[PDB]
RNA sequence: UAAGGGAAGUCGGCAAAAUAGAUCCGUAACUUCGGGAAAAGGAUUGGCUCUAAGGGUUGG
RNA sequence: UACCUGGUUGAUUCUGCCAGUAGUCAUAUGCUUGUCUCAAAGAUUAAGCCAUGCAUGUCUAAGUUUAAGCAAUUAAACCGCGAAACUGCGAAUGGCUCAUUAAAUCAGUUAUAGUUUAUUUGAUAGUACCUUACUACAUGGAUAACCGUGGUAAUUCUAGAGCUAAUACAUGCUAAAAACCCCGACUUCAGGGGUGUAUUUAUUAGAUUAAAAACCAAUGCCCUUCGGGGCUAACUGGUGAUUCAUAAUAACUUCUCGAAUCGCAUGGCCUUGCGCUGGCGAUGGUUCAUUCAAAUUUCUGCCCUAUCAACUUUCGACGGCUGGGUCUUGGCCAGCCAUGGUGACAACGGGUAACGGAGGGUUAGGGCUCGACCCCGGAGAAGGAGCCUGAGAAACGGCUACUACAUCCAAGGAAGGCAGCAGGCGCGCAAAUUACCCAAUCCCGACACGGGGAGGUAGUGACAAUAAAUACUGAUACAGGGCUCUUUUGGGUCUUGUAAUUGGAAUGAGUACAAUUUAAAUCCCUUAACGAGGAACAAUUGGAGGGCAAGUCUGGUGCCAGCAGCCGCGGUAAUUCCAGCUCCAAUAGCGUAUAUUAAAGUUGUUGAGGUUAAAAAGCUCGUAGUUGAACCUUGGGCUCGGCCCGUCGGUCCUGGGUCGGGCCUUUCCUGGAGAACCGCAUGCCCUUCACUGGGUGUGUCGGGGAACCAGGACUUUUACCGUGAACAAAUCAGAUCGCUCAAAGAAGGCCUAUGCUCGAAUGUACUAGCAUGGAAUAAUAGAAUAGGACG
RNA sequence: CCCGUUCGGCACCUUACGAUAAAUCAAAAUGUUUGGGCUCCUGGGGGAGUAUGGUCGCAAGGCUGAAACUUAAAGAAAUUG
RNA sequence: AAAGCUAUCCAAACUCGGUCAUUUAGAGGAAGUAAAAGUCGUAACAAGGUCUCCGUUGGUGAACCAGCGGAGGGAUCAUU
RNA sequence: UUUUUUUUUUUUUUUUU
């Protein structure tokens, strides 16, 4: 069977716009990202919700299609944490910005919760198996943490921090 | 009249051979549009027994 | 997310193209390449040629066993396993490719009342019918396997000779009794023959439209208070529609089927006879229905081309009739007759580097383009044709013949079809191992057991896609931005950088005990002891004048070499070449070439342009086509209801607007099964003008207007719009679930457990077809020689 | 011959509520606020109205009518020299 | 009941012509395009020194010239 | 209103309060 697969980013329409290049570099440095692709990734996803939210606003308020689809969109937004309970219904979705979707990343939250003291150290720890969510170890910095899950981040029980067992370097100096 | 070859004969296919009636089919370049044209090239053809069509005259 | 920029000029506004830009599930190629998940992959050209190996076989108690086979069995009488062979079934599935093919395939929608059907499923068959020497307590003859004798160089070649089985082949009796038609000696009224199903022919039934009196022609029958009455009966299926379903009669047949088959359990009865009976199954069998289907078939819809305008018809072209052939209809074919059929609304012919579609890419809307290829349909197996077996084939891992190619040879002969899976050659810009296995998905077989290059697994694999390493950090010294002061003792220690100055912790790339995965392995996942200080475990691809982010740097060359998609650079001061340094863009990726899309309002229906930039025929007539003046029921009123816009909030009723319904204003019957109006049997209020305690479903007088069934009559017809039914999955949009997130997938979650549960949604069917409503808009008819309407 | 009205013509003069890139236009207006009806033609410049096929003509020629290849401009109206 | 045989039918294949479609060789001839410091003239752009252009015909090394008819895209929007 | 032909290739400009 032909297995479905898709793309998570788009190359910008104009390759060498000075304003666009500078704005992207603001997000890369602030959040300690890797390249421009995962910046384009978040913008593509953010466009998807914004495109979907706008197309429903064109319908009728009483129209059942808008009611079901609109509430479905908000539930993911509220659950993820980019949106609050007081943001009804969809006019506040259009105010979402690329920055807002970026704090919900595990790289940012591990830093905003004081686990790491620099955003570059924060990403390194996650990818290096030193951060777990609940009972689950997560090593993907793009892991989007929900508000419910935001209260269950701590170091891994196998890591020298939290677990206590010395690592390879500390054992070597013995 | 001649086996096999088929112009190697000869200045040269000279001489001979080959084709040939009728019916049906098919017919090129070129053209002064009239022709070429029977172009080229094919098929049938006997005997016997039948069948059908194609007329006239006189009385409606 | 409805978008532009550079380039004609000394400068300007345009027409207009070129270039730049981005996407592609779109191919190739260059450089580079650490990890995880998923994964395309000899289509383009040569449907070209193929060495070799494999890809289709199959046994249950339940078809046939004397293996001189095993295993325990009895002298014997034959079974527990089980080979060979006969028998049955399958081999017509699957897999591969896209050569042919343009009303053809195909798609949606129709029909088979014009047909066949192995298998599955449910039913389903009583027949004195007539042949053998006869039998039903049971018929006959062959042939394998086997023993032995060979042939040829050679084949999955076979002969001669001796046996021997059937669920292989061929025969063959039947069940009583009822009822019906025919023949019938017998004074005016016994007996014998035939009657299952299958086939063919012929005939009959298979009904039903409102009622009554006369010579009957024919017996009129019964009831006869001997007038007169009833009566040759009662019942009778289905479809919109049939000569249908079905029944009956007269016959017919190279006379089908109606069990001479196998296993388990073995039990009952009395006339004790090796007597009569008893289930479950297996296989098989006629008809009907059903299933998988197949085959034709109705309507509508296909790219370019007029430098294709007429095509078909001698020898079928359009049709009618009779017959043949077919499973069946049909010019499908054979005979006879007639002259038709298609076309400017594009027939016929030609091209396709054309299999059709679901769909892929890209788009605000309208579109453009691709679709060999994981799914459905079609066709093919080197190129044509023919055919056997078979339910099913015009089969090719079947046969026969011809052409091409090709193999062995003792030269007499024999044998062949990779567009099946690997592999090779050739071809090309262009595409992988002559690996492992049926464990998973399913299929086939006599079948729980065997087989499956279908299929899965692994290897090659920068097709494409997802996640994501190449580093983290403290202090010291310095600088900057602040803060109270400017006595500038300024770092004093809030922050950020430079720290070429140092100390630290952590880990995976790799590696490997062990565990895990798997048919067995690999990898991922898990994890002992290993594995990091730059020299290491070292990221690349393009560029730095503009479009377009980034150099006023240095050396070399000197219109040379060279660069440059375009404009342009280079002639001894090159921001463009060759290099060093520095920087910019993307980053495990980047560049290049070709195809296509947007940009392109540069194909314009939406939506281009035609005085001068390309473009109004020299002018007029005119056919096809396209388009075409106005005009026919409007207005008003009576109302009734839904929804929306306000205050009333009943628990923790109100006006207006819109929409719809019936009536007035010149505006369907038959039987009504229930409806109903006119009064209702009761009932209801009322002028003081008849008292009351009853009765749901209703009968009749009667029924202007109505949904109900079912028969018929009267409806102008098309276009258009609304609604409804039906309308493969997959794809797309889209709902849910922490595969560690993601691409994905259809999972999962809860309880400690005992086992408990939600899901696996929803939308999408343009055009053509079906049903109904709407009656403006666009067409067409109607009464004029009235051959007009009305009882 | 004079004055005026009207229909139908050949044109002209001023103006822009409009149009066009502009020159200019009572049509080249009523068009991004884009749909009255019909026909024909054009898609950067060349090659080229050429080659070939067809057809008409006595001929000269007419009508129909490409492609390979090549090129970053060709061209229109105005401006200052 | 095998071989064989009679007559139709389906019909491969080959030969011989015809037609369509698509490629391809060719002496020679006549064009186009491109490349530049080649020879000869100077036809056009000003009244380009004979105003330019169109159709047709004839001629000439070459651009071109001339006759007939037309146009202004003219060097005249005008003479009472 | 006598006539007056020709001129070898390339080279001829940028930013803001
Ligand atoms: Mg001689
Ligand atoms: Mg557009
Ligand atoms: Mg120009
Ligand atoms: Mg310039
Ligand atoms: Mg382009
Ligand atoms: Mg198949
Ligand atoms: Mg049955
Ligand atoms: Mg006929
Ligand atoms: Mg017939
Ligand atoms: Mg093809
Ligand atoms: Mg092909
Ligand atoms: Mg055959
Ligand atoms: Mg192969
Ligand atoms: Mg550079
Ligand atoms: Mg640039
Ligand atoms: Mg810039
Ligand atoms: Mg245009
Ligand atoms: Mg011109
Ligand atoms: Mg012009
Ligand atoms: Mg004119
Ligand atoms: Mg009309
Ligand atoms: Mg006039
Ligand atoms: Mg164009
Ligand atoms: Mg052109
Ligand atoms: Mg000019
Ligand atoms: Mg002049
Ligand atoms: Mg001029
Ligand atoms: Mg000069
Ligand atoms: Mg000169
Ligand atoms: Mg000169």
């Amino acid at each position: 069977a032909p297995r479905s697969y898709s793309k998570t980013a788009k190359v910008p329409r104009r390759p060498f716009e000075a304003a666009r290049l500078d704005s992207e570099l603001k997000l890369v440095g602030e959040y300690g990202l890797r390249n421009k692709r995962e910046v384009w990734r978040v913008l593509l996803t953010l466009s998807k919700i914004r495109r979907a939210a706008r197309q429903l606003l064109t319908l009728d308020e009483k129209d059942p299609k808008r009611l079901f689809e609109g509430n479905a969109l908000i539930r993911r937004l509220v659950r993820v944490g980019v949106l609050d309970e007081s943001r009804m219904k969809l006019d506040y979705v259009l105010a979402l910005k690329a920055e807002d979707f970026l704090e919900r990343r595990l790289q940012t939250c591990v830093y905003k919760l004081g686990l790491a003291k620099s955003i570059h150290h924060a990403r390194v720890l996650i990818r290096q198996r030193h951060i777990r969510v609940g009972k689950q170890i997560v090593n993907v910095p793009s892991f989007v943490v929900r508000l419910d899950s935001q209260k269950h981040i701590d170091f891994a029980l196998t890591s020298p921090f939290g677990g206590g067992r010395p690592g390879r370097v500390r054992r070597k100096k013995a």
